[PDB]
């Protein structure tokens, strides 16, 4: 029936991935040296991949026995599955990337034009989309099939050394956990080495050991990027299911020395699953919409193709799910108690708003950060003024650059909260990130065209049109691409914050009114104090970042494969560090101060981040769109020399390490912070110290 | 009462001012460049003063008639006093400094190093007794006149007004006071601020050419802005004392077989009350005394030494006084217990101690962080080598650490202030930390006055010698201008924070009595109101500060237009053009919480002033020390302290484009943040009188 054949769509997604590789694997290379290029980036990437994996392993040890000691085995056993989920992923799109990238190079020849050239890269970078998507959905099925339905868990717990959990909730927390951490090593690890390449190869002007850096552009936003993503999916999937798990022992009245679960264990149940079988409607529409486009017959305009995707399986998503959240749900009683202002359909109205403020936030990213529009050409034009004036104006830019699209998250959760309560803020992050393979696809697409286009250029002109033009397309799906993966962060860690509340409810709370047990007070001191503490480490957080870049760019700046060790090595000792305050911040303040001053923290963190993520990312992408407006040719009478170009290089080298590395790290601590928390509170409620 | 004795304190806080104004006056100047560079700075101040003070008044008699429809008249009346209160402050202090300066000078001279010091502090101290005279006088007024006299502190019951618009009558009335003393501290701020920003910019976009219009600027930041900044964090301190204390007794009612019964009963409210003002007023006390101390002294070779003494005796002093004051005045009180006072009686000042020290601390993260004499600085400075670039990410890098340790302090600090008295006790830790506010104002208002004594002594050319004490003396006041600064920035959180516990406070409706206070207390964070107001005020305050920058530069570029069209072919046409264009991030700051109040309600404008804050208070920490690091990497190689020969030298010239990046950030944006986190909070906790019921969605 109707249930498996749902199941096993992220086995289709994987396949589908499992094709796309086949059938780019056929596509030739022209000449040794196209491929003696290439060969130097892939096994850069190995290289730099063999000492992370290894180092993750070593972490990824120590946690898991952990969660099985201090919560239950099947926590433990879920979070090892979502860090192989993940950390896949990164292993299988990165290999793709770096092969990819040449025969789109050679398309740009063989082929002999830029369409069949742009189906080709496209081709490739899907991989890394169904896999985020087949990969992250195929482990959910996974605990969902096993632990849920097998072992009774979808049939509240406290364990063995009195910790106290409904045990799903807790199981999913694991799962989501290994996922956090294979994204920030991924991030906070790959984002130091990233950056601190680019700066270096920046940093001797003469053939340069540059292809570090060009295994990093591949790094960055396809690994990374794609990670981010996934994370985030995960995060919105399993915020859903905690808020709704707990809701059943939340909403029991007392009827004459009976207990009645007001919002029953069909209800609940249901409310649980529908999240997994919305997210496989999403892989299954991104599938279609992928399809579409790869199928369809060539165009021109690669910008106007890799749009079509996103689209399709958006437009596919609403639709289904309207008919998915109808049917299903149908009939369930107590919707109203559960906070569903309309009935039924209430949560598709969540999802909905969730796609459209996606969609948004993209425009507005692009908008504050690409010339064609206006306030990166004013930044651009400013050059004239001087060096002090690009910087000053750029910060500007970015500071102002945050309001319209935190607007935009701000009515978008507004009317999420009216539809379907906190649960429907938690849909509307799952709904923003459904259609999740094809929007990493599109963030993928950038890289692997971006080296393909550096291909050329290594080893014609009217083959460099082509290769130009690919390239232009991918920096701007990819300014997109990070503005649309903050969105969606902010969105699963304020997810993840009502999660973390939920997650607090107690045996000894039970009976209370809901409005005494979801509860966090800002007029509490402890709170104030936490949000203070949150912010600070926040700020701390994204300085430290700036400064390991420059440190790391140094180490390897005074003097292939092994120049990539040497730097990765030190990129690792300096991920540790940041990964401290990501992870244990939860446990030395809980154990400190308890869960109300960590609800402070956890919003705090969320806050600044989310303020501080934005401000890099559209200053930082400004600088460079700023650098290229002159270099086409914009300012007139200026051009690629000049005391203005100058000074926008001196931009540029600020924004380099501040849009691809400090935002995009803060994308994952929003989040981290939040997961751990909502694991550990589990204890330090009761056996904090002060 | 004894009380009587007490409140003629701020009178002589005025005509101690008004001699030492006097004393500094009967002061000479020296050769006839001397006498006509000194009416330069002093009429250039002027003409921009003038403008302001109109501007204010336009803006002020508005938001009075406002209140006096809305609220009461008498609110009205009290904002006024305290818009007049603090802008007098300013006036007062900008006159005493644009003639005290060459004094200062003429003593490095005419005397000889010592007797120069002794003279310029002299000048500073008119500026901020006055800033504790007249806001505390202007409260002494307020308490005396509309809380005794009408009866407001003999009633302090729940009022329903003229529009069905319901508050505690007092509290009411002192929440117009603190708007008034803000709405002169954000002109203040967001419009001189941005003109003295648009001036340094100016001259430095080009001896003599329009240094003069840069040099009154250097006075209306440090002394006339500064000194109406800490003065409304000051009076906020006190009047968030006054506000929690009067909502107080609404909120500890219990219904008892339909009886009302204030478990916190009259007595005692009446006394916290007007507790936080005799605290000020004996923290005034021992400033006076810490002030006349350091003058009289003995002089010394260390202006330093010199300034701290003054700080350091006021502070002993008021910890001393106030614990016989605290102990003695609560010393037989009751419900102290449920008012949240853990150790009955003291409690408060033992919240006092930790913000003393908090704001100590404060101080010293800022210089730590700021100064090239210790290392975050130093390493900055080094980096100028590898290049522009590095330059400016490394200061960037700095100044977002450099948020840690000071937040971590203010952290401890509340958690402590909590422990011992409440939410009570936060605000009272708020008006410890800042219960020497007069000295500590004097040492800032120290800073300009040196700055241009030095100035002066370039432009004269008098000596090599006598220009030797004239930068030693010029240095130490941008290093303790620093220091103030960051104290500033300190008590602007602690104060903010306290006026957002106010703003709660304020929230209780009739509807609500009964029931228990932490049904009441409530701001409630899973609440996706509260959760988008936060996110909104987030932005906002990112967007206040993008937008000041912005305005520096659009500003400044008028004034290089100035030049360039004068020259080609004053002061008052940059200083107008900075002023209309304040407005709009003045339209910001105010309307802000009334749009979406009206639109949202209690819970959003709650969440808004959260955000609002805690932005708030990361940016302006992280602006002031890497602006100042900035700087001070650029002297550190000036004085030569490198290798790289300096002055002039690549490394240098990419040092210069950072501080040209970092002056309006430190000077401009950091220092407005510290008014928006307060005014936007005064604005709610008055407004919310109103769109608490009556929010449209
Ligand atoms: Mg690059
Ligand atoms: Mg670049
Ligand atoms: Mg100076
Ligand atoms: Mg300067």
């Amino acid at each position: 029936y109707v249930a498996a054949l749902f199941f096993l769509i992220p086995l289709v997604a994987l396949g589908f991935a499992a094709a796309n590789f086949a059938a780019v694997v056929r596509k030739p290379e022209g000449t040794e040296r196209m491929k003696e290029i290439s060969s130097y980036i892939r096994s850069g990437a190995d290289s730099f991949l063999a000492h992370e994996t290894k180092a993750i392993f070593k972490v990824a040890i120590v946690i898991a026995i952990l969660l099985m000691i201090f919560t239950t085995w099947q926590t433990g056993v879920a979070f090892l599955l979502g860090a192989v989920m993940s950390a896949s992923a990164g292993i299988v799109g990165m290999k793709m990337a770096t092969r990819a990238n040449v025969r789109v190079a050679e398309a740009a020849r063989t082929t002999k034009k830029i369409g069949p050239a742009l189906k080709v890269a496209y081709q490739g970078g899907s991989v890394m989309g169904l896999s985020v998507g087949g990969f992250a959905l195929l482990g959910l099925v996974l605990v969902y099939l096993i632990f849920g339905k097998w072992m009774g868990q979808v049939d509240i717990y406290t364990n063995w050394l009195g910790i106290n959990f409904v045990p799903f909730a807790m199981t999913v927390s694991g799962y989501a956990l290994g996922c956090s951490i294979i994204a920030m090593f991924d991030r906070v690890g790959g984002g130091v080495y990233t950056k601190a390449a680019d700066m270096a190869a920046d940093l001797v002007g003469k053939n340069p050991a540059t292809i570090a850096d060009n295994v990093g552009d591949n790094v960055g936003d396809v690994a990374g990027l794609g990670a981010d993503l996934l994370e985030s999916f995960v995060g919105a999937i399993v915020s859903s299911i905690i808020l709704a798990s707990y809701m059943f022992p939340i909403y029991v009245q007392k009827i004459g020395e009976n207990l009645v679960h007001q919002v029953p264990k069909e209800t609940i149940q249901a409310l649980i699953s529908y999240p997994i079988f919305f997210a496989l409607v999403g892989l299954g529409c991104s599938m279609l919409g992928i399809l579409y486009v790869i199928v369809k017959k060539p165009s021109d305009n690669p910008q106007r193709e890799l749009n079509i995707s996103l689209w399709t399986s958006a437009l596919l998503t609403v639709v289904l799910t309207a008919f998915l959240t109808y049917f299903y749900l149908k009939d369930l009683q107590g919707l109203d108690v559960l906070g569903f202002r309309f009935g039924a359909i209430s949560p598709w109205f969540s999802a909905i708003i969730g796609i459209f403020s996606g969609i948004l936030i993209g425009f507005w990213a692009e908008y504050y950060t690409s010339y064609r529009y206006k306030p990166t050409q004013f930044l651009g034009k400013s050059s004239i003024e001087g060096t002090g004036m690009v910087i000053s104006n750029g910060l500007s830019l970015g500071m102002k650059s945050v309001f319209p699209p935190t607007l935009t998250l701000v009515l978008g959760i507004l009317f999420a909260d009216y539809f379907a309560g906190l649960y429907g803020v938690a849909i509307a992050a799952l709904g923003m990130l459904s259609f999740v393979a094809t929007s990493v696809s599109v963030d993928s697409y950038g890289p692997i065209a971006d080296n393909a286009g550096g291909i050329s250029e290594m080893c014609d002109p009217e083959v460099r049109k082509i290769t130009d033009h690919l390239d232009a397309v991918g920096n701007t799906t990819a300014a997109i691409g990070k503005g649309f993966a903050i969105g969606s962060a902010i969105f699963a860690a304020l997810s993840l914050f009502a999660s973390y509340m939920f997650s607090q409810i107690s045996p000894s709370d039970i009976g209370k009114p809901p409005s005494l047990v979801l509860l966090l007070n800002m007029l509490d001191a402890r709170v104030i104090a936490g949000a203070l503490l949150g912010a600070a480490i926040t700020y701390y957080f994204s300085g430290y970042l700036i400064s390991a870049v420059t440190k790391a760019a140094m180490k390897m700046v005074d003097e292939y494969n092994r120049c990539i060790e040497i730097t990765s090595d030190n990129a690792l000792k300096q991920m540790g560090y940041p990964a401290f305050i990501a992870i244990l911040t939860p446990l030395v303040t809980g154990f400190l101060l308890g869960a109300e001053f960590v609800g402070g923290v956890l919003i705090g963190t969320v806050l600044s981040g989310a303020m501080l993520a934005i401000l890099t990312a559209n200053s930082g992408g400004a600088w460079d769109n700023a650098k290229k407006y002159l270099e086409a040719g914009n300012l007139e009478g200026y051009g690629k020399g000049s005391e203005p170009h100058k000074a926008l290089v001196i931009g540029d080298t600020v924004g380099d390490p501040l849009k691809d590395t400090v935002g995009p790290s803060l994308d994952i601590l929003i989040k981290i912070m939040s997961v751990v928390s909502v694991i550990a509170v589990s204890i330090f409620k009761h056996v904090h110290l002060f």
